[PDB]
Parts: C-alpha cells; sequence; structure tokens
C-alpha cells in the first residue's frame, strides 16, 4: 500500500540486535497517560538524545501508549494523526542522531487488551489491535531499517490459553504491518512471550507459522523480585546462589531458543531504591551473562532512574558505565551477601555515625586484577596514594587523619563528598561519604482511625542518606502484619515489607500506604512500623519506631 521514494538498506535479526547494543528507554514518555507529560517528565525534547549517545548507547527504546489518542471507536479505531505524527518525529529526533529504534504499543496491554480479564472481548481486542498496527505501520512504512517494531509491552498471560492468545498478537501484528507495506515486509521486529517473562515465554511461545519479517525475540527481566522491587526486607545482592538463580534464568531462556536474537528489553535495579554495591555487582553479573546468551541489554529509566534530561548528568554513572562498556572488566566495592549475617556492610560507603570518634576505615573491594590508578573526590581533590589512602591486597583503607578532614564527631549529618575510584579499567565507582544517626519523626504513634482514607504520610528529620532501607511491622501479639513466609528471611527480612506496595518515602517524609493502614484495621490490633536506614548495622540501632493504634 504505502509507497516509499528512497531506498532501505535491509538488515538481518542478528546484526540488527548487535548494533542496538546497549540500549536505554525512553521511559513515562511517550508511554505516560493520557499525554507524554503526564507524569513525571517534561515534554520530550531532541537533547534528550544527545545525552543518550553521548553516553555509548546505540540504540533507545521508545514505549508509546496508544489507548488515549484514539478519536474513533469501532470499527476504525483511528488513531489521532497528530499522535502518530508525534511518534514520527521523535522516531526522527533518535535516527536522525545514528541511534537505532524500537517502538511498541505499551500499557495498551493491560489499559485495554488483556485477554486475562473476565470480561474481556477477545474479538474486539484482536481487531482494534489489527487496526492500530495497521496505523501505525502506515505511518512508519517508510522509516529506515534502524527502526524496528516490537508486538506488544508485557502482555498479561496467566496460562497456556492465554500464551497461544499471546501468539496471535503477534501473528495479527505481523500481518498488519505486511499489509501497510512500504518497508515493512523486511523490517526488524520483536516477537513477544506472555509478561515478556523469561518462563512464560519458553512454556508457550510459538514462531509465527511461515514468517517472513527478520525477527528477534524481546523478553524482559526484573529478577529477583525482592532486591529488585525492595521486597521483604531485601538490601543485598551478590551470593553464589544469586548469580546462580540470575545465569540459570537467562540460561533457560537461551536454551529454548537456540538461534533467535534475543533482545533483553527492560531491566533495572533502580538506584532510587537498591543499595549501590548490590546494584553494581548486579548490573555487572547481568551484563557478563547477557554476554554470555548472546543477549542485547536495554535499561530500563523511567526519568528519575538515571539520566536527568534537563542536565545530561546521569545519577549513576558507574552503572551506565558497566552496561555501556561490556568488553571492560570492572573492579567493584564488596558488600555483605550473606542473608544470615547480624551486620550488613558496602563499599560504597564511607559510614561515620555522629557522637562516635572518626576512626580508619578499611573498605574491601573486588579487584578482578585491575589495579588502582587514582582517587578523586567530588570537589575536584586527587587523594594522596599512601598517604589519603593505601591499598592491602582487595583491601583500600583511609587513615582516619585524612577522614577527619570531612568529617568530626560533631558535624551534621548527612552527605558528604564521594570519592570516584580509577582503576586500570572498567567503570570508575563511587565511595560515597555519610555522617549518619538515627532519625526521628514527628509523631511516634496515631490511631488508624484517624489517619485514614490516604497513605500516611510521617514528616521525618533524615540524618544521612534520605532514603528508606525497609520497613518491620509486627502485630502486638507478635504475628507479622504481612506476608508469614519473611520469618525465614534472616535477621534484615524477618517481618519485613515491600517499597511502594506497603511504604515509601520522599524528600520529607516516610510514607506507610493506605493498604498498610487497612491491614492494621483489619488485623484489630496494635501495629509497631520500625523504619530502617543505611547502614544496616543491627536490626535495631539505626531504625525508629511508628505504632498504629487500634
Ligand atoms: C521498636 O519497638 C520494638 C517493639 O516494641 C522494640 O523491640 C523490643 O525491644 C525491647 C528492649 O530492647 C526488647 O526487650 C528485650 O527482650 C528480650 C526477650 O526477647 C525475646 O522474647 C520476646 C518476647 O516473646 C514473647 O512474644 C512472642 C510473640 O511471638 C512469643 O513467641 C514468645 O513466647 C513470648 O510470649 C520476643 O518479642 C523477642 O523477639 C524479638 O527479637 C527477636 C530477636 O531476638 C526477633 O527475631 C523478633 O522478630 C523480635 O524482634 C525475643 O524473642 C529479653 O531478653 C530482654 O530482657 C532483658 O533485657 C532487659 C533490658 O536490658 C537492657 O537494659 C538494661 C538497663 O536497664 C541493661 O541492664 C541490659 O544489659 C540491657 O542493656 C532487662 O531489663 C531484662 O531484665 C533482661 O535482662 C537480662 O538479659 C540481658 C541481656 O542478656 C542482661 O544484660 C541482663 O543482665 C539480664 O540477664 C539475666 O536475666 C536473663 C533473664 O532472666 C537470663 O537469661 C540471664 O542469664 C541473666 O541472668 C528484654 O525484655 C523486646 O524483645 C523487643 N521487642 C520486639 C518485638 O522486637 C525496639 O527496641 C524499638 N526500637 C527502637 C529503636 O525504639
Ligand atoms: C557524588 O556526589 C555529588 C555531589 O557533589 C553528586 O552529584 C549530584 O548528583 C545529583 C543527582 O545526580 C544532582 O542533582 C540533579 O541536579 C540537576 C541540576 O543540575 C545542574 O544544576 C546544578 C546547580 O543547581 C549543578 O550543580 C549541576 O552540575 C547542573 O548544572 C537537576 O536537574 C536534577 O533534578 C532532577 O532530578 C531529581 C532527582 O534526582 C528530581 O527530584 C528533580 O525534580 C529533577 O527531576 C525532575 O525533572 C526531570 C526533567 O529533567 C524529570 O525527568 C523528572 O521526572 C522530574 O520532573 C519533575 O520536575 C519537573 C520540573 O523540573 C517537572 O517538569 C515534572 O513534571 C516533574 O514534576 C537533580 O537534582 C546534582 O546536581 C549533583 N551535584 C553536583 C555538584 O554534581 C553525585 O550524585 C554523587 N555520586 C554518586 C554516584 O553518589
Ligand atoms: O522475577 C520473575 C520470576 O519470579 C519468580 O517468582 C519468584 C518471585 O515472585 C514474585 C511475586 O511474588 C509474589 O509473592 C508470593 C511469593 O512469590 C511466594 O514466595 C509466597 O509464598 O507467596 C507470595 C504471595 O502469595 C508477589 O505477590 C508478586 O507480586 C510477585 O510478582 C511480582 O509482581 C509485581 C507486581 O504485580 C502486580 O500485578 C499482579 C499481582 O500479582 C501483584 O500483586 C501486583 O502488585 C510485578 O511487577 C510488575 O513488573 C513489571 C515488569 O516485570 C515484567 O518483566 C519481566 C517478567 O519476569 C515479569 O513477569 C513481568 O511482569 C512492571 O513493568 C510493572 O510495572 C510491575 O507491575 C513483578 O513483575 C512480579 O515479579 O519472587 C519470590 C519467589 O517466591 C518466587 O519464586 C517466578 O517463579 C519466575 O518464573 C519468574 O517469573
Ligand atoms: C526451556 O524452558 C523451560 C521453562 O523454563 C525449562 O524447564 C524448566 O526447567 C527447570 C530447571 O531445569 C525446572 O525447575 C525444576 O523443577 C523441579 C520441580 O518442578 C525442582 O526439583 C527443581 O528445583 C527446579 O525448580 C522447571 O520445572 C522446568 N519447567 C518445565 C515446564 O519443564 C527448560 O529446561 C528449558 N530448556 C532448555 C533446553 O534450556
Ligand atoms: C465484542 O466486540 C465485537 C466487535 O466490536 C462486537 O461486535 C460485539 O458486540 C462485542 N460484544 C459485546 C458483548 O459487546
Ligand atoms: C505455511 O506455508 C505452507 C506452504 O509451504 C502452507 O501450506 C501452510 O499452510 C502454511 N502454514 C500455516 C500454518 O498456515
Ligand atoms: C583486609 O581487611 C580485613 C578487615 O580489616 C582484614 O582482616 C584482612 O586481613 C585484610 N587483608 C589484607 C590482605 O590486608
Ligand atoms: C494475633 O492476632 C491476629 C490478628 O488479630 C490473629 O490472626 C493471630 O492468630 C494472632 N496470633 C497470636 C499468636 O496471637
Ligand atoms: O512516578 C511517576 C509515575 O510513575 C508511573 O509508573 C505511575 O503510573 C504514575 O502515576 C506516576 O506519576
Ligand atoms: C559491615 O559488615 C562487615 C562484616 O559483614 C564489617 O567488615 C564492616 O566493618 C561492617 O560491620
Ligand atoms: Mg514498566
Amino acid at each position: 500500500s504505502a509507497n516509499c521514494t528512497g531506498s532501505f538498506d535491509a538488515i538481518s535479526a542478528s546484526d540488527f540486535v548487535a548494533n542496538i547494543n546497549p540500549g536505554w528507554n525512553l521511559g513515562n514518555s511517550l508511554d505516560a497517560t493520557p499525554n507524554e507529560d503526564s507524569w513525571n517528565n517534561p515534554t520530550v525534547q531532541e537533547s534528550t538524545f544527545d545525552y543518550v549517545k553521548a553516553a555509548g548507547f546505540k540504540s533507545v527504546r521508545l514505549p508509546v501508549t496508544w489507548t488515549h489518542h484514539f478519536t474513533s471507536e469501532s470499527p476504525d479505531w483511528t488513531v489521532d494523526p497528530k499522535w502518530l505524527q508525534r511518534v514520527s518525529d521523535v522516531i526522527d529526533m533518535i535516527t536522525s542522531r545514528g541511534l537505532y529504534t524500537i517502538v511498541n504499543v505499551h500499557h495498551d496491554s493491560w489499559e485495554w487488551a488483556d485477554v486475562t480479564k473476565s470480561d474481556a472481548n477477545i474479538t474486539q481486542i484482536e481487531q482494534k489491535f489489527e487496526k492500530l498496527w495497521y496505523q501505525i505501520g502506515t505511518k512508519l512504512a517508510c522509516k529506515s531499517s534502524m527502526v524496528a517494531f516490537e508486538t506488544i509491552n508485557e502482555p498479561p498471560c496467566n496460562t497456556a490459553e492465554d500464551g497461544a492468545k499471546i501468539n496471535k498478537f503477534n501473528e495479527i501484528f505481523l500481518r498488519a504491518i505486511n499489509r501497510a507495506g512500504g518497508f515493512n515486509a523486511k523490517r526488524v521486529v520483536n516477537l513477544v512471550g506472555g509478561g515478556m517473562d523469561s518462563v512464560k515465554t519458553s512454556q508457550w511461545f510459538k514462531t509465527p507459522a511461515n514468517i517472513t519479517n527478520p525477527w528477534a525475540l524481546q523478553f524482559h527481566f526484573y529478577s529477583p523480585y525482592d532486591f529488585i522491587f525492595s521486597a521483604w526486607g531485601k538490601t543485598i545482592w551478590g551470593s553464589d546462589s544469586d548469580k546462580s538463580e540470575l545465569d540459570s534464568t537467562l540460561g533457560l531462556l537461551r536454551g529454548n531458543f537456540t538461534d533467535v536474537p534475543i533482545v533483553l528489553g527492560e531491566f533495572d535495579a533502580s538506584p532510587t531504591n537498591t543499595e549501590p554495591a548490590a546494584r553494581w555487582k548486579y548490573h555487572d553479573y547481568l551484563i557478563r551473562s547477557t554476554k554470555k546468551y548472546n543477549m542485547s541489554p536495554i535499561i530500563w529509566d523511567n526519568g528519575l532512574d538515571h539520566l536527568d534530561r534537563s542536565s545530561g548528568i546521569w545519577r549513576d554513572p558507574v552503572s551506565i558505565e558497566i552496561i555501556t562498556n561490556g568488553n571492560e572488566t570492572n573492579s567493584l566495592p564488596d558488600s555483605t551477601v550473606d542473608t544470615s549475617a547480624p551486620s550488613q556492610s558496602s563499599s560504597a560507603y564511607i559510614y561515620h555515625k555522629v557522637g562516635t570518634e572518626v576512626t580508619d576505615q578499611t573498605l574491601p573491594f573486588i579487584f578482578n586484577d585491575n589495579t588502582l590508578v587514582s582517587i578523586q573526590d567530588s570537589k575536584g581533590t586527587t587523594l594522596k596514594a599512601d598517604t589519603d589512602y593505601t591499598v592491602s591486597g582487595s583491601n583500600i583503607t583511609f587513615p582516619a587523619s585524612f577522614l577527619s578532614t570531612y568529617y568530626s564527631e560533631t558535624s551534621e549529618p548527612g552527605l558528604l563528598p564521594n570519592f570516584t575510584l580509577k582503576f586500570s579499567s572498567g567503570a570508575s565507582p563511587v565511595v560515597q561519604l555519610v555522617q549518619w544517626d538515627t532519625p526521628t519523626l514527628s509523631k511516634t504513634s496515631a490511631a488508624a482511625s484517624s489517619i485514614s482514607g490516604s497513605d500516611l504520610s510521617i514528616p521525618i528529620t533524615w540524618k544521612g542518606l534520605p532514603k528508606l532501607a525497609t520497613v518491620k511491622a509486627l502485630l502486638n501479639n507478635g504475628t507479622y502484619l504481612v506476608d508469614d513466609f519473611t520469618q525465614w528471611f534472616g535477621p534484615f527480612g524477618e517481618a519485613r515489607t515491600t517499597y511502594s506496595n506497603q511504604w515509601n518515602w520522599d524528600d520529607k517524609n516516610v510514607i506507610l500506604t493506605q493498604a498498610t493502614v487497612e491491614a492494621v484495621v483489619a488485623a484489630g490490633q496494635d501495629t509497631v512500623f520500625t523504619f530502617e536506614f543505611f547502614p544496616r548495622v543491627d536490626t535495631t540501632t539505626n531504625t525508629v519506631n511508628f505504632t498504629l493504634t487500634v
């Protein structure tokens, strides 16, 4: 149908997948609802993609939510021509800077295309979905080979019967875009399995019979759930069994798709909620695994996770170096990975409590055969080797005389300068000086029936790192408020609750969600909430209690 005037440099799906490594998501933008500035990001501007290219990414994934841009319903399901034009212009912002693109159908997946809901009209879902990709395929028919199409984001899928419906999603998609013509018959596509989960995909994905597009599989990876989602008090990552769990997940997917190009379309241990040493060990090992199993990774970034689009600053430059220079071996700060350990340490920090003396701090590092070249603080000062710090094996020691030029027994708590360590190769990790103390809350108790309706914001005086580590929740009689099974999760996991589901924080508050409050009212029992902070030196010192009464 569509007729393109120029030429099209055909590329195989293997080469496309090889050429996009690594990618970066334009998250919470064209996927935001109803408009691209409806969530946390402003209107997309082109300089964003300059920062992305400058950082070493070779591609951008471009999630688009179409739900709120239809100007007619059945049977045409016309998409707003201004929206199609906005998607097309932003793709042109990406490609014109030499970056590959992958554009999809995003939150439509659960907003209207959910086949697991008991009332879903599968006929209407299939018809609207065909019409949608016919229109996107028409608008984007003449894009270069650097533009690929992804079926649909994480489609909900619980059973084999649902898995057959996700396969049909891939088939309806291929038929629509080939019918739209232009260059689409030779365009690289990304096909999807249930939830974009490695296991559901392995179980139920079937290659569309007689497919003729060059095609790659895409999945998403947010495992392990406890670390990545900050659930049940998990604040560490890197044991031998954590590594084997991760390598097993990627290898069993590759094992089911031996000769198929595989895109890892989203992953992120976000700097917002995860501990940095565990975060950098996780990203390092994930990148190592994607190279082992020949997968191209694309990091998720919602605008607040990594790149600050208004300044070009990446909030976590160590992860970006790890993801963008995959042929280099990284020296990393060590950290506690033992879930039975009664104390948690991290070499991404130099911690010092208010009211304690200044002492030498030895930080164990994983050198990985790199040597340390230099250390420079965030004011520009290069540290004097063998005076401001000394190296012994994997240890880096900072003498008390040097550390006391940054803090004292009585200095104010908060974030101090950090140290950037330059090694022979690989990422340059960051050690963060934190002067900490036990935080205080404006309220120590409250009646459940007086704070109700909404989330409970409790104003807090942060003393050190302005981040919450987890929240313990115990009923008065000793029963856990939620999730019994955390009794098997060690001193720092027993009775702990989950980020966003149960607890949250902001600049001025710690937060207990409305569902946490309603869970106390239902239990009918006073519940003690122990807010816990970094360093997790033990289970009690660096914590503060709030009691919800009944
Ligand atoms: C936020 O709020 C929370 C909740 O309110 C606060 O946590 C609470 O902190 C307090 C204070 O620290 C804890 O009290 C201590 O608890 C000890 C018993 O704990 C164990 O049992 C309880 C009770 O279980 C009942 O309920 C459960 C429900 O399921 C049932 O299963 C069970 O059958 C019972 O019915 C459990 O709740 C508790 O579990 C917690 O901890 C475990 C880990 O251990 C976790 O896994 C759980 O999730 C849970 O968190 C646990 O199993 C008890 O030993 C202890 O009594 C001693 O200490 C008192 C205080 O001593 C300090 O202060 C003194 C100054 O006055 C100093 O002298 C002292 O050295 C110390 O600094 C003493 O007053 C008391 O006499 C006891 O002293 C004895 O032991 C000391 C230590 O060994 C010695 O120094 C003493 O000399 C003395 O030893 C002598 O006597 C003993 C006994 O006779 C002999 O054994 C010994 O040989 C010797 O002769 C104290 O009561 C409380 O447990 C805890 N609650 C919870 C739910 O966590 C939290 O602090 C707060 N945080 C903040 C920051 O504000
Ligand atoms: C080691 O230590 C050093 C300390 O020396 C650490 O360096 C600091 O790192 C910070 C985090 O990376 C960084 O903070 C950012 O600064 C930006 C401003 O930078 C420029 O100005 C300052 C002077 O003020 C200069 O110093 C600096 O060099 C630059 O010139 C801000 O742009 C950033 O704010 C955004 O992020 C924070 C969270 O990180 C948000 O709270 C904040 O609201 C901003 O995010 C909004 O805006 C973006 C759009 O850009 C949206 O995508 C996002 O959703 C948010 O949107 C809301 O708000 C907008 C309004 O803007 C609205 O449109 C929208 O609807 C939403 O409501 C950020 O604050 C420090 O500058 C940096 N300091 C220095 C000296 O370098 C370093 O991290 C340490 N390293 C490690 C590894 O620990
Ligand atoms: O990590 C994938 C991997 O997980 C294995 O399962 C292990 C993992 O379980 C996570 C789930 O735990 C449930 O709690 C269970 C617990 O697992 C049991 O141990 C215990 O006995 O019972 C507990 C409860 O009875 C939690 O209830 C679940 O919430 C959790 O799954 C995660 O759910 C969140 C949020 O889900 C919401 O919607 C549905 C509903 O279930 C839930 O209540 C709601 O809050 C998901 O967040 C979404 O994440 C996507 C991105 O993730 C996508 O990308 C890659 C795929 O792997 C994902 O499947 C896919 O969803 C994001 O875009 C959305 O915005 C978020 O809403 C998480 O994705 C879910 O992981 O941890 C502990 C262990 O016990 C389990 O064995 C599983 O077996 C593997 O096959 C593999 O899938
Ligand atoms: C292709 O992918 C499938 C789906 O992931 C892989 O099959 C799965 O293999 C794992 C590990 O071999 C099985 O888990 C094990 O199961 C038993 C009880 O279920 C337990 O003793 C073990 O601790 C472990 O959890 C899993 O059940 C199995 N699933 C299915 C449907 O067979 C398969 O291995 C992959 N194929 C290749 C060639 O990589
Ligand atoms: C389901 O969708 C089809 C196609 O739009 C329509 O003909 C049918 O009436 C719908 N079913 C119901 C119960 O609304
Ligand atoms: C695929 O192509 C063959 C022709 O070689 C055709 O006979 C067959 O029906 C097609 N498969 C399906 C599942 O329609
Ligand atoms: C490294 O530090 C630990 C803890 O201080 C110490 O026990 C160990 O002997 C040190 N190792 C070397 C090689 O200096
Ligand atoms: C504690 O109270 C809860 C809620 O009131 C109840 O379900 C549970 O059985 C009680 N357990 C004990 C040990 O008292
Ligand atoms: O926090 C930024 C945004 O995140 C999204 O995941 C939520 O759905 C939005 O409601 C929220 O504004
Ligand atoms: C954190 O934990 C480790 C041991 O796990 C210590 O070496 C460190 O000093 C801190 O207590
Ligand atoms: Mg998402």
